[PDB]
């Protein structure tokens, strides 16, 4: 049992009421109930965006 | 049991009231309830983007 | 039992009340009931996008 | 057992209420209800796209 | 048993009552009832963004 | 055991899924579910009315 | 046992997914789930009402 | 066990999802779910109302 | 036991999710769950009323 | 036991999730969860009123 990865994630306007962005992540529910109601209503973000990667992932042997 | 990869994930204006963005991510649901209402409304984002990568992934041996 | 895979996923404009991004994702629903109402409404996003990659994958041996 | 796949994903203006979109990935359900309703409605996103890749996948020996 | 991951998550723009942003989380809920209403409401955020980075993630052997 | 009743009833612009307008009216559900969508959208009636009654009951002896 | 009742009952604008407009009337549920979703939208009705009614109830001995 | 009334009921906007219009009305629920969203969105009526009415009882003996 | 009332009820621009609008209304709920969301929006009605009643009530003996 | 009364009720812009306008009305609740949510949103009524009555009520012996 080995785990070795170049794992990346990235998440821009990003919207989820129930989500699980890392490994081996557990969720249960049992007679639960969830609502959700006019939620990020008048939004304005990310007039402009500017990035520079030289490269996002490498593996020299 | 080995596991290495160059997992690259990019998500730009996402909407899921449930979902898995990890590996080995469990999601157990029993008599449960989740609902969505009006999420998201009047948006107004991401003007420009712009992006600047070498390379996403490489692999030398 | 090895895995070393260059997965790239990429995801603009994406809408899915449930999903999996990520390898052995498990969504376990027993009973339950969810719904969406008008989500996303009135929405205006990436007015431009520009993107300058080498080149996504590679593989030298 | 081995698996090395050069795999990449792209996906604009995606909408799907159920998607697996790795590999393994599992979704059980069982007596369950789900439902959409007016979801994305009005949006004007992607309005001018620019992409420059060398090349999407490579395998040298 | 070993783990040794380049684990890089970048979440701009988020939004979710519920989520797991690192690995082994578990959140169990029984008999439980959660609510959103109006959450960031009227928002202007991340009016220019601009990144430097020479490369994400390496591996030299 | 006896019932004489001078009853009227008027009903203008009316809305019920579920209704009883008659006496001993009996209306049993039993692990039953029932949904109402997007009724009565786009109307326009009654623009005018004009109503000549001389007396809605009476009762002599 | 007995019943002579003058009722008059008017019921204009009316909006209801559960009611009883006569007497006696018996409404049993067991383990239902009823829902009304986006009903009665964009209406416009009874502009102009006149009403001439002489009396509405008499009782002479 | 005698009844004689002189009952006069007027509703004019009415909204309601459970009611009881009417004597001896019985409404019984057991684990059952019910809920309304969005009705009655977006209305306009009784602009203009004319009533005439001579009286609304009387009682004569 | 009798009854011989001179009830008169006037009910504009009503809202109620439960109610009892006759006597000997009867409203039994058992672990039952209702809800109510985003009812009667943007409504413009009763923008003028005229009323003549000569009275309302009377008891002549 | 006798009742004869002159009862006279009048709600103008009512608004009540649970009530009860006529007599030997029963309302019992057991385990039960109600809610209200964004109801009577953006309303405009009753702009004017003119209302002409002789007399409520009265009593001649």
């Amino acid at each position: 049992e080995v785990s070795a990865d170049q794992v990346a994630t990235v998440m821009w306007d990003y919207f989820s009421q129930l989500s699980n962005n890392a490994k081996e992540a557990v969720e249960h529910l049992q007679k639960s109930e969830l609502t959700q109601q006019l939620n990020a209503l008048f939004q304005d973000k990310l007039g402009e965006v500017n990035t520079y990667a030289g490269d996002l992932q490498k593996k020299l042997v």
